[PDB]
């Protein structure tokens, strides 16, 4: 059937049984009554029973040697569907494949029931997850500590061709995977004042609100090893969430405990993007102090819970532990860990600081102004008084480090201070996540240059040592084995299974690329991928498209900088140029751009009007016939990922040099078969560097160009004189040519366009249709498109995240990685 | 070990594994980590498996043969903890004692971690639970309907004295009993408005709330059948409550959800008090109009969702359906019934005016003016104006009735109005529950009798044919075979183990009345369960306390009706006697007074700052030693009832005559061996009359003498003049003798006493404490003592609710009780 396992027949006559036991015993269903739903979580149900004997012996395991721990704090895990790669990383898949069908039930309509886990809003998100899938593949003792949303991001729906946001119910038919933990419930604290009293301040008058945690289970690939994320809920006491009295009604205090409970209700929907709301910061303390005290308590057990140099010296706390900043959400866990070691430990300023820094490590994810974390200080100053007051001192003593090392340069000073003034004053996160890290990197080679150069220049000359650079990666399982079976196999026909945990081995591919027989394959597999989709297009959305067109997709979140835009106008260009010589070839396109944008971000949102608006045009159109389609892809989302990736034919990575931090999307697509087309932005450069610049598309301004530019001063205007082609498609905007009803509709696009471009549209759109051109040509030549595909999976290894998280654990955690297997799940019970 | 069934072999095997096999896999815990709740919940998710099998076939039998539905609708079911009921249903509990023994663990031990599900404030929420027990057990097609509150009735805390309410999250480590539904939920609308279109009236416009059911087993005893007690849970759309679109904020409108989910956060702690709120309508209309919904579906498939008469004849609907009210919290199912169907179904108004009386009955739970239901029609106007509109209608239909049955009797037609007119016009729900029913009954005979006689009069008088009687039970199994298993045990050595389920057989005990060994053993039982109690007292609340002396205990929510200040003048007199004659021997008493009150009551909670202040003088006092202690049972509830009753010897049920409709704690203590003093209210009457008169402790005005002293007018001051003891009493609590550091803390009682005492405390006092002297004379008397115990228990049999359950069943249900065992759980899977 495939490498998706062995369907053995002892296993899979378990499996069917068992699967029986959950319908009955667990669901309480007969199987006259049973709807699909049910057999999903009877599966569900069945498949987790697999790992939970591994689950006890992995963490039971991690306490006996005691290595050092990792800790991955994030406020996003975009973790999407969990049956199938559970499936996948415990060769379940095709024994399970096996027993549903005998049981009579078809397993992809079932896996077609869960709910995706959509705790993330986009790359930031979904590499948390990556890095987690990695992390048990290499068998870290690593744990992924975030929120647990009970609403994640918004579910899309476009109504009259407009977005339209509705709550993700996600729980709503409960989480089989998760497991609740009431009994390690934690305290958190908010408000309150500081008592200066003879040894020490004190943090007084608190709120409090609980911290739930909820384990859900992170099996590595095929080697035994599942480790945890703990996702923290907010619970309110039941104390003075009552018993503050005298009077205000009993009734209305029961009613009111929704108020503490709300901080871990919605994810921010926000994607690079900074909104300064009270409650964001809410949810920010919530997952540090939480987290913080379960570390804490992990290593006082130890072995120092037991004896060593006895005397709880947290001077080998750094050598247990180890926190990863994901961007600066976490940031407070710095001055947190300040204040629990001094505070409540005791130890002296300078040690406490010593062994902060030593365990503190951030990863920066973005350039953008918008997206720069500044909490202003009023807010800090109301909720985290004592928080407010070590990120004061921790400024004072970091000056004094950078006055001491430049002596008079007074704006230095000021520049790299953490505290900025201003209207309101507020508190640079970035710069207090670089004080108190002993590294901070970026996330793709070009990226991590800028930081050093620009952004955080001053910083890099004061301690070159901390930065670093590690290019991001994705999961070769998810983004493959799991969502391209097909190719999978092909491969694994020639090369082997080692490759799955060793993306590296996918080199040996290039000693095909000149194979009839593998040529006819990988081409194969892409048309059934295609195939597929368009199928499922007309299943589940409903409106046809043509499986022999080429498929041009672009599928990311919609931002100014993505520039979904300078794509809106290749389409506007590729039509009108066929309504201008009907009856000349031109090969056939599916565009598909999919995408969502935050609900207040007005310009994405007229971005995607746009978009349908243009398909309203274009799909009506008799004399364009089926030679060019504009389709958005609604709500998308990772497992609406897995789906169009694999069927891709063009990838467009086409941000504006030096705007995207690094980008994840484009390895999906790499590694799937598509040929991408893009600026040498973000990890574009390093995927050209390895497959080569003759098997990519590469088009638009470099850093350096945008730069000029902006010396120079960027003039729309210039580009509308002199290029007819735009000038139209711009005047047919501003005409209502799209917009009938409504002829004003795309003003502030045109408006934007013409004189507040931040991301100079304009300026690479005559590179970018010429460039379009190309690839157009290329597809013509079927043999030839699909060997430079091969050239560019057979080169894709670089990008796994096994690679990344290798990296960070010597480079940065310094612990060393193991494909170990654990010594199996067997039963055990002392 | 007694007769708690078999351990059998195989059976105690089988439980061990399966123990063990959630353990691992449900809990996800090691035997290493493992806490007492952790095996609590492993042995709950085993008993569980055991009725599953039996659920499934119960449900689906019922659909086979299609019998008549018994639908009890109540917004209380006062459950308590379920782990042991069910094992003593299953006969289970020796085989998992065994089992439980053998992995090393106490039972009982375990058993005491399981949380009260408190969803009920007192008596008329127990009522429900134990007729929900009687009708499994008599194996009645019937489904307990409610709402399933995240809060139950509130944890009392006493602090200084002062009780101190606290959210009961009992839900906080999860349910293991209950079934989540999702794939049943169902929309229920408010507000809006009605739109009078061509072919009739439609409700327009309104908000919608989903109602998500959950289903508990409710195992009948030893007879294989296993009912369904569904509770609805407020849910809100994901649509509109996000939709309703044109600014708002994104995030604030996914937080106020919450909004739409607090129609089922919170129990009303209410006990015998109207209170007008929107919240409390919301409640009583939300469970209402879901479960209506789930009968009508229920009744169209039957064997009309085949063929039968074919046409959607709802003739047959009353032979099908039957729906009890309780109390007129649900009576919105009256008018909801006939808006479905004459707005949905389109019957004309007198068919389903036909069905609706036919189906529908009432019962009444207590006859003081402040407890009774009257909504004001602004209310029913904003938030159910169709429901209103149908109100009138029912209205000015009765009201013609009567008109013609007593032709220019004006005034008799204002009085039977549903509608009352005078500062805000009002709705009187009980009034619509007479007119709408075929059957209403008291739950007791005076009760009953007073109803016809004074009440509801005027309705008896235009339709006697409806009134009728149902005196209240309890059920057995749980308030003896449960609570007390010494008794039953020595019960059963003499007359077997059939009056378990026919109670009436207690009778043959009668003959043992001179049994010298049986007398030594009741007596021993007692004093076995005094001094369980006595140890449970210092373990959990700590201060002893003397199991020698008598067991004086009062437990029941606090009211004024209830008369626990009648109880505090007598423990004072007491208290002086000795302190006037020291060295003069009394029979050492522990009067043990406990139970919860609203937070709204003032009085009440006065009342238990006098309680406790009573304790603090008379337990602190020297000279007194150990002939009198005073304490406050905390936190009274389910669980803490199944531990002091076994272990009373004299109960109190001292309510002024007329005023308690009928209770069941009296019953209670007299099934378990004690003997009681009270005044001929409510059940007492029967209870005497059952037992004899000479076997009863009675004192006071009956009915009569009371209205006698209500024509005359009461007062106070005479009694207070007449009796000194009395006035020495009164003259103590104003000068501060109990409340030395606030000497007018109890101004309000002693003013309340004097002037507006409405249940004339002082009326009864004389009596009482002349025949508390009796009781104490009789209890010199061990032998004499427990041969009046015997009598009572030996004549209690008619108090069972399997009793009043078989008489709902044959005189208001039309339906045949049946004691025949459901063939087997035996496995199967169609
Ligand atoms: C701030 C933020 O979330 N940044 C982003 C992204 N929005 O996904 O993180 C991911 C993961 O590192 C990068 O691939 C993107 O280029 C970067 O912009
Ligand atoms: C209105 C109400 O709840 N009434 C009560 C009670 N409060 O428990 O119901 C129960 C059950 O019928 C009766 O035993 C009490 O005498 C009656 O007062
Ligand atoms: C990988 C991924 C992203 C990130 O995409 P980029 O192209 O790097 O902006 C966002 N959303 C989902 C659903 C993803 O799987
Ligand atoms: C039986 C019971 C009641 C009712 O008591 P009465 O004496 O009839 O007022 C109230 N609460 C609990 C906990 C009960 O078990």
């Amino acid at each position: 059937i495939s490498v998706r396992g062995l369907a053995g027949v002892e296993n899979v006559t378990e499996l069917k049984k068992n699967f029986n036991r959950h319908l009955h015993f667990t669901l309480v269903k007969d199987r006259n009554v049973a709807t699909p739903r049910d057999y999903y979580f009877a599966l569900a149900h069945t498949v987790r029973d697999h790992l939970v004997g591994r689950w006890i012996r992995t963490q039971q395991h991690y306490y006996e040697k005691d290595p050092k721990r990792i800790y991955y704090l994030s406020l996003e895990f975009y973790m999407g569907r969990t049956l199938q790669n559970t499936m996948v990383n415990l060769a379940l898949e095709n024994a399970c494949d096996e027993a549903t069908y005998q049981l009579g039930l078809d397993m992809e309509e079932l896996e077609e029931i869960e709910e995706d886990a959509g705790l993330g809003n986009g790359g930031l998100g979904r590499l948390a997850a990556c890095f987690l899938d990695s992390m048990a593949t290499l068998g870290l003792a690593a744990y992924g500590y975030g929120i647990r949303y009970e609403f994640g991001i918004f579910n899309q729906k476009i109504c009259g061709g407009w977005q339209m946001e509705e709550a993700d119910d996600w729980l709503r038919y409960g989480n089989p995977w998760e497991k609740a933990r009431p009994e390690f419930t934690l305290p958190v604290h908010f408000y309150g004042r500081v008592e200066h009293t003879s040894q020490g301040a004190k943090w007084v008058d608190t709120q409090v609100v609980l911290a739930m945690p909820y384990d859900t289970p992170v099996p590595g690939y095929r080697n035994n090893v599942v480790n945890t994320m703990r996702l923290w809920s907010a619970k309110a006491p039941n104390d003075f969430n009552l018993k503050d009295f005298n009077v205000g009604g009993y009734i209305q205090a029961v009613l009111d405990r929704n108020l503490a409970e709300n901080i871990s209700r919605v994810l921010y929907p926000n994607d690079n993007f900074f909104e300064g709301k009270e409650l964001r910061l809410k949810q920010e303390y919530f997952v540090v102090a939480a987290t913080l005290q379960d570390i804490i308590r992990r290593f006082k057990s130890s072995k120092f819970g037991c004896r060593d140099p006895v005397r709880t010296n947290f001077d080998a706390f750094p050598d247990k532990v180890a926190i990863q900043l994901n961007d600066t959400h976490p940031s407070l866990a710095i001055p947190e860990l300040m204040r629990v070691l001094v505070d409540l430990e005791r130890l002296d300023w300078d040690k406490a600081w010593e062994v902060t820094v030593k365990t503190c490590a951030y990863t920066n994810h973005t350039v953008i102004p918008e997206a720069l974390e500044r909490w202003p200080v009023h807010l800090l100053e109301t909720l985290l008084p004592r928080h407010l007051q070590i990120i004061y001192e921790i400024n004072q003593r970091f000056l004094n480090r950078v006055a001491a090392a430049f002596p008079g340069d007074v704006d230095r000073l000021r520049r790299m201070s953490l505290v900025e003034e201003g209207a309101v004053k507020r508190i640079n996160m970035a710069h207090l996540c670089i004080a108190g890290s002993h590294a901070v990197n970026g996330v793709a080679r070009i990226h991590s240059e800028i930081l050093k150069k620009t952004i955080f220049k001053d910083f890099y000359e004061l301690e070159p040592h901390k930065f670093q650079n590690k290019t991001n990666g994705i999961t070769p399982r998810r983004w493959l084995v799991l969502c391209n079976p097909g190719l999978a196999e092909i491969i694994a026909e020639r090369i082997g299974e080692e490759y799955i945990s060793d993306l590296d081995q996918l080199r040996k591919l290039l000693s095909y690329v000149d194979d009839e027989a593998f040529i006819r394959d990988v081409a194969k597999v892409k048309q059934e991928n295609k195939l597929k989709f368009a199928a499922y297009l007309e299943r589940e959305y409903k409106v046809h498209i043509n499986p022999n067109s080429l498929f041009d997709v672009q599928v990311k979140r919609i931002h100014e900088y993505k520039r979904q835009l300078l794509n809106c106008l290749h389409v506007i260009t590729l039509y009108n140029r066929i309504k201008k010589e009907p009856n000349k070839f031109v090969v056939p396109r599916t565009v598909m751009i999919g995408g969502k944008a935050a609900p207040g971000y007005h310009m994405a949102k007229m971005i995607i009007k746009l978009i349908t608006a243009i398909g309203d045009v274009v799909n009506h159109d008799p004399v364009v016939g089926d030679r060019l389609r504009v389709i958005f892809l609604e709500n998308y989302r990772v497992s609406l990922a897995e789906k169009v990736i694999p069927a891709a034919d063009l990838s467009e990575q086409i941000s504006t040099a030096g705007t995207e931090a690094s980008g994840t999307g484009n390895m999906k697509f790499m590694l799937n078969g598509a040929l991408t087309i893009g600026t040498m932005d973000g990890a574009n450069v390093e995927m050209a560097e390895e497959a080569g610049e003759e098997n990519f598309f590469i088009f638009g301004m470099r850093v350096e160009d945008v730069d000029r530019l902006d010396q120079r001063g960027y003039n729309a205007q210039e580009y509308y004189d002199r290029i007819p082609e735009l000038r139209q498609i711009i005047e047919q905007l501003s005409s209502g040519f799209f917009s009938p009803k409504q002829p004003d509709l795309f003003k502030d696009i045109v408006n934007m366009l013409m004189h507040h471009d931040r991301f100079k549209v304009f300026a690479d759109y005559e590179e970018y249709v010429k460039c379009q051109e190309r690839v157009s040509a290329l597809y013509k030549n079927p043999r030839e498109w699909t060997r430079m595909v091969i050239r560019n999976i057979a080169t894709s290894g670089k990008f796994s995240s096994d690679r990344t998280i290798a990296q960070y654990a010597r480079e940065i955690w310094g612990v060393e990685p193991s494909r170990q297997r654990l010594p199996a799940p067997d039963e055990k019970i002392p």
